[PDB]
């Protein structure tokens, strides 16, 4: 058993094992930027702000640590510690994640600067290769955006945030428009867009709102087409999109003057309305346009992946009990 040692950050009582040290808040549970002296890692340090609260809290819990004791992949991160102060599950009350610290996120190039094609392809592959391992799992990520990709000087690029500026630039349209059910491509919508903006500079759908969102979205890749009305149900719904113009697709150039020809080739088959005609994440790795990176026998694939949970209501001593399983059960990676 480590040595803790107790230290005030972020309005809570921090108690942590003594090899990480000089912990320093990134972002509010919890996370803070930390060196490893045991491993020589620099570390993300996240205390969970009241795990068992509740039944969500109990159960967000539990699937966020489930979700990066699963993860071993080089694009996306994973747990290389977890720790409770707690010596029994009667005492346990506090959960820590330790995590890579990569050093930025994908904000922080951007810059509002184009990036070299060169560059796009190394970031964007990595991407499409962390991604094709966590659906793999048959974990969907929904919300992947430059503030979830971690990079590092070298610009190793790692996946965080994935489970069952604005924050919905980069959000499939049928997520945003409660639709039922969901499938992989919501996340290949957001490579679309984010790999857009490093061509550009610039972000692909600024909406203002939701509306406005929507609105531009159609403005860019048009008016569904007859095969894509069909899956729409309410005839309400589509007399309302088309009362946003009605307009055809716009030819997807304008947007990308000066571009690799492959590279907007690639938008094109991401960029895509109706999600059962998106390029999947192992199709995209395949395109001409990695040909530099492509290397069919080193783009893993994950376990498979227990989510069983995710369809259970259960009461919070059982989410707590699960947990504290999972803690005392973690081995680090060698
Ligand atoms: O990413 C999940 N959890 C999780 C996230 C973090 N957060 C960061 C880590 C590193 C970095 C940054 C944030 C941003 C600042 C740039 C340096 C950097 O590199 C830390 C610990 C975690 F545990 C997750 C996964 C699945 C489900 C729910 C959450
Ligand atoms: C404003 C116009 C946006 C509506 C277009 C969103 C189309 C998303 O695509 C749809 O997603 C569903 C999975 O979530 C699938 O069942 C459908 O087959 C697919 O067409
Ligand atoms: C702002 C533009 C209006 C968008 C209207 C799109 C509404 C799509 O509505 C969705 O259609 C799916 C297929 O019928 C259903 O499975 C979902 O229940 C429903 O949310």
């Amino acid at each position: 058993r480590p040595t803790f040692y107790r230290q005030e950050l972020n309005k809570t009582i921090w108690e942590v094992p003594e090899r990480y040290q000089n912990l320093s808040p990134v972002g509010s549970g919890s996370v803070c930027a930390a060196f490893d002296t045991k491993t020589g890692l620099r570390v993300a340090v996240k205390k969970l702000s009241r795990p068992f609260q509740s039944i969500i809290h109990a159960k967000r819990t539990y699937r966020e640590l489930r979700l990066l004791k699963h993860m071993k992949h080089e694009n996306v991160i994973g747990l290389l510690d977890v720790f409770t102060p707690a010596r029994s599950l009667e005492e346990f009350n506090d959960v820590y994640l330790v995590t890579h610290l990569m050093g930025a996120d994908l904000n922080n190039i951007v810059k509002c600067q184009k990036l070299t094609d060169d560059h796009v392809q190394f970031l964007i592959y990595q991407i499409l290769r962390g991604l094709k391992y966590i659906h793999s799992a048959d974990i969907i990520h929904r919300d992947l955006k430059p503030s979830n990709l971690a990079v590092n000087e070298d610009c190793e690029l790692k996946i965080l945030d994935f489970g069952l500026v604005a924050t919905r630039w980069y959000r499939a349209p049928e997520i945003m428009l409660n639709w039922m059910h969901y499938n992989q491509t919501v996340d290949i919508w957001s490579v679309g867009c984010i790999m857009a903006e490093l061509l550009t500079g610039r972000t692909l759908f600024p909406g203002t709102d939701h509306i406005d969102q929507l609105k531009l979205i159609l403005r860019l890749v048009g008016t569904p087409g007859a095969e894509l009305l069909k899956k729409i149900s309410s005839e309400s719904a589509r007399n309302y999109i088309q009362s946003l113009t009605q307009m055809p697709k716009m030819n997807f150039a304008n947007v990308f003057i000066g571009a690799n020809p492959l590279a907007v080739d690639l938008l094109e088959k991401m960029l895509v309305l109706d999600s059962d005609k998106r390029i999947t994440a192992a199709q995209a790795l395949a395109h001409a346009y990695f040909a530099q990176y492509h290397d069919p026998d080193d783009e893993p694939v994950a376990d498979p992946y227990d989510q069983s949970f995710e369809s259970r209501d259960l009461l919070i001593d059982e989410w707590k009990s699960l947990t504290y399983d999972e803690v005392i059960s973690f081995v680090p990676p060698p």
